[PDB]
């Protein structure tokens, strides 16, 4: 076990392994706080997450045990993945703490759209790269479900990773009611229309690729409401063949009583834009997730013909998520988090 040293950073108490230098705070929230650090081991710099709270409730637990399986399984260039888990803890007993290591990544989309527009050979970087990352999780049964700028953390040359996958499992509990998230929110998970697949996550590539272009949010909702009425504005308001899948009556009668909106010209709407990419923006933004473009299909877009290449677009080992259908209690939770605390192998340098 190595040697660990202890010090307060905004309040928050960090506790350490020595190889871990120089930790500097890049923010905190609900999640739980970020540090900056320098891994004397490797020469890396590192970003080190500490968890809130991780078994303060079953949720909680849960969500620990959740977040620290996904994260051990992530092993793709544009997915975060750990370099290193630890707790300070020497026992189950005493277990009550959880840090996350990964490579650390300078910035976020959130805030390289600045408030400026991209240029169109930068978009198809960035979004190439979600579309992979994307290809890679969803061929693992894993859906991101909350994808939007803040959460696509981008390198000083470019290069991107999607980080907080897979733990949008809240459902109806709101307490941790978050705002600003329904931009870039599929319709059909927002509002509970259809049945919902992977492609709620392309979605919201199409809302991000959108905002990368034009330089404005492409569905600014200020809530379920109004955040519809922008979507049908675009896209226009649900076919026969869409109403026909709608399974609460609910939905089905307030769509229906909305005055028609019919489908706009995405070329006049994206005016200027390069073709094939209000093409590919056509293909993502549509209502009926059963027609919506997939990851491994919006690879193969002509958009894409400078970055796409079959063999190193690579899919998931299988991941095992039956855990998810489990009612267990705290302590089971914990221990389950303790025994893949242990169990953690580092990658190799190389
Ligand atoms: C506010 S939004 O919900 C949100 C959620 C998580 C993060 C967020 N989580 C991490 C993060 C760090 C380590 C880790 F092991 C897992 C995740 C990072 C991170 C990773 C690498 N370099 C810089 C920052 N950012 C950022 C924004
Ligand atoms: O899960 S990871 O893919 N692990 C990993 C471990 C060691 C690595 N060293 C290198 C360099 C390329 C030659 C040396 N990439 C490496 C990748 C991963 C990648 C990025 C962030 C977190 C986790």
């Amino acid at each position: 076990r190595p040697t660990f040293y202890r010090q307060e950073l905004n309040k928050t108490i960090w506790e350490v392994p020595e190889r871990y230098q120089n930790l500097s705070p890049v923010g905190s929230g609900a999640y739980g706080s970020v540090c900056a650090a320098f891994d004397t081991k490797t020469g890396h710099r590192v970003a080190v997450k500490k968890l809130s709270r991780p078994f303060q409730s079953i949720i909680h637990a849960k969500r620990t045990y959740r977040e620290l399986r996904l994260l051990k399984h992530m092993k793709h260039e544009n997915v975060i993945g750990l370099l290193d888990v630890f707790t300070p803890a020497r026992s189950l007993e005493e277990f009550n703490d959880v840090y996350l290591v990964t490579h650390l990544m300078g910035a976020d989309l959130n805030n390289i759209v600045k408030c400026q527009k991209l240029t169109d050979d930068h978009v198809q970087f960035l979004i190439y790269q979600i579309l992979r990352g994307l290809k890679y999780i969803h061929s693992a049964d894993i859906i991101h479900r909350d994808l939007k700028p803040s959460n696509l953390a981008v390198n000083e040359d470019s290069e991107l990773k999607i980080l907080d996958f897979g733990l949008a499992r809240h459902t109806d509990d709101e307490m941790t009611g978050y705002v600003a998230t329904r931009w870039y929110r599929a319709p059909e998970i927002m509002l509970n229309w259809m049945h919902y697949n992977q492609t709620v996550d392309i979605w919201s590539v199409g809302c991000i690729m959108a905002e990368l272009l034009t330089g404005r949010t492409l569905f600014p909702g200020t809530d379920h409401i109004d955040q519809l009425k922008l979507i049908l504005r675009l896209v226009g308001t649900p076919g026969a063949e869409l109403l026909k899948k709608i399974s609460s009556e609910s939905a089905r009668n307030y769509i229906q009583s909305l005055a028609q909106m019919p489908k706009m010209n995405f070329a006049n709407v994206f005016i200027g834009a390069n073709p094939l990419a209000v093409d590919l923006l056509e293909k993502m933004l549509v209502l009926d997730s059963d027609k919506r473009i997939t990851a491994a299909q919006a690879l193969a877009h002509a958009y894409f013909a400078q970055y796409h290449d079959p063999d190193d677009e690579p899919v998931a080992d299988p991941y095992d998520q039956s855990f998810e259908s489990r009612d267990l209690l705290i302590d089971e939770w914990k221990s389950l988090t303790y025994d893949e605390v242990i169990s953690f192998v580092p990658p190799p340098l190389d």
